[PDB]
């Protein structure tokens, strides 16, 4: 340990297929897994949904089309596809038009019944909810439910800073930001804040020091259904389709209408690969609630996802996670809690079934891709191209979970759970020593 005063390490290193570990340091102690949770999410997803699962979104008609008039409702059934884009909506609407519908004598329903309850997992800090990495992974996603904004200081200090936003983003921005004389010391404790409101309103408050250039800001959409509905409304109007009713949310499970247009995501194995390479929280969390929906045939919720993942691990993978707490798929939640010894059983299962799962090729390869392209510790250990592992990074948490091929060619699984990390290169020195050790001595 080259580690800062008071950091907490739980570490286990074990040959693939071996029954005893080579390194065992507090391996039974529960810890915050952060994004290494995604290893569990990917395995349960492959087992439950399979590599060829695709998310799907449809436009459905309920009623007869007479003389180009739908006598009934248009239903836009969202399916938690994390990769759905504005263009996909525009294309599905183009297809609707081409099918013969010019007018809807009825309502436009934004159907999110695939999921229920909150779009935010237990244990997610409230303060990060407006940041894109923590965007609520709702059933209705368009362009990752993230949008950007430019904040301009006013030429006269004391005047309102002003917001520029692209006109297509259906959000409502208000500025209550005071522009400060670019020296004086309201600047020290006057915060610049974002305050979300209902229906995708955002108010910027506080102070902004004079700047020559505008401040770029990216925010998370809080109400995906409303956002997706406004985009749909816009695309309908552009395509010349009129309607007499209003846009309504449909949350209760219901029989599908006639599918007039659809979009399916890339295959799940492809999505899980992005997820593990890049640590994509939104893919992990839409997958997570999908798992529960598919296993129990109920609208997907965080609790059903948690129950399902535990059941899948125990029953299909032979891993009893015991008192482990699984709160989400991404590892964002501070309620996730698992011991290296438990994550080790998952890793051993994966290595044993890797020819079936094609799992290890999806993990970041040190020195090549994803989160490990340049991890100084690993590069300096001389283990580039020898480590395939998932990172887990949160405020003062630096985890790694995966596989290393050692100097003798032995594959070893490892779990490094390092937290309570706080500062007044210790990591880099720690990692370069440890992985050089593991590689060289095994
Ligand atoms: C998994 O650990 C995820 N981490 C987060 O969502 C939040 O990450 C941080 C928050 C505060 C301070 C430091 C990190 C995913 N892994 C991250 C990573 O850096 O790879 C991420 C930001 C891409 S999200």
């Amino acid at each position: 340990t080259q580690l800062p005063a008071g950091a907490n390490l739980a570490l286990m290193v074990q040959k693939v297929g071996a029954s005893a570990p080579a390194i065992d340091y507090h391996s039974q102690q529960m810890a915050l897994p952060a994004s290494t949770q995604k290893v569990i999410t990917a395995l349960a997803a492959l087992i439950q949904l399979g590599p060829d699962f695709r998310f799907t979104t449809t436009l459905e008609t309920k009623g007869n089309v007479e003389n180009g008039v739908l006598k009934g409702d248009l239903v836009a059934r969202f399916g938690a596809d994390p990769t759905l884009k504005r263009q996909d909506i525009r294309n599905m609407v183009a297809t609707l038009k081409k099918s013969g519908v010019n007018q809807i004598d009825g309502n436009v329903l934004i159907d999110t019944s695939i999921f229920a309850s909150h779009d935010k997992a237990p244990g997610w800090p409230w303060n990060d909810m407006t940041q894109c990495f923590s965007a609520p992974p709702a059933a209705a996603i368009v362009d990752r439910n993230c949008f950007s904004v430019s904040l301009y200081s006013a030429p006269k200090p004391g005047d309102m800073a002003f917001i520029r936003v692209a006109s297509y983003y259906p959000v409502t921005m208000f500025s209550q930001v005071r522009t400060l004389p670019r020296g004086s010391a309201e600047a020290q404790y006057c915060e610049l804040d974002v305050v979300p409101g209902d229906l995708n309103r955002f108010t910027l408050t506080g102070c902004l020091p004079q700047r020559s250039e505008p401040l770029p800001l990216a925010f998370a959409v809080q109400d995906g259904a409303s956002y997706a509905g406004a985009i749909l409304k816009y695309e309908l109007k552009q395509a010349g389709i009129t309607w007499s009713g209003t846009l309504l949310r449909q949350t209760q499970v219901n029989e599908p209408g006639t599918v007039v247009a659809s979009k399916q995501s890339a295959p799940l194995h492809d999505l899980l690969k992005i997820m593990l390479k890049k640590s994509d929280n939104m893919i992990a969390d839409t997958v997570f609630r999908m798992i529960g929906h598919a296993r129990f045939n109920v609208p997907g919720t965080w609790r059903a996802g948690s129950d399902a993942v535990r059941q899948i691990l125990r029953q299909q993978a032979g891993v009893d996670i015991g008192n482990t707490i699984i709160a989400d798929g991404s590892g964002l939640s501070r309620h996730n809690l698992i011991a290296p010894a438990t994550m080790m059983q998952v890793l051993q299962y994966i290595a044993q079934h890797d020819n079936e799962l094609n799992f290890i090729s999806m993990l970041p390869l040190a020195g090549y891709d994803g989160s490990l392209q340049y991890r100084a510790g690993l590069h300096q250990a001389g283990v580039d191209g020898k480590v395939s592992a998932k990172t887990g990074s949160l405020q003062g948490v630096y985890n790694l979970a995966g596989f290393i091929t050692t100097a003798s060619g032995q594959r070893m699984a490892f779990v490094q759970y390092l937290s309570g990390y706080a500062v007044e290169i210790p990591l880099v020195r720690f990692e370069s020593r440890l992985y050089k050790d593991i590689y060289q001595n095994n």
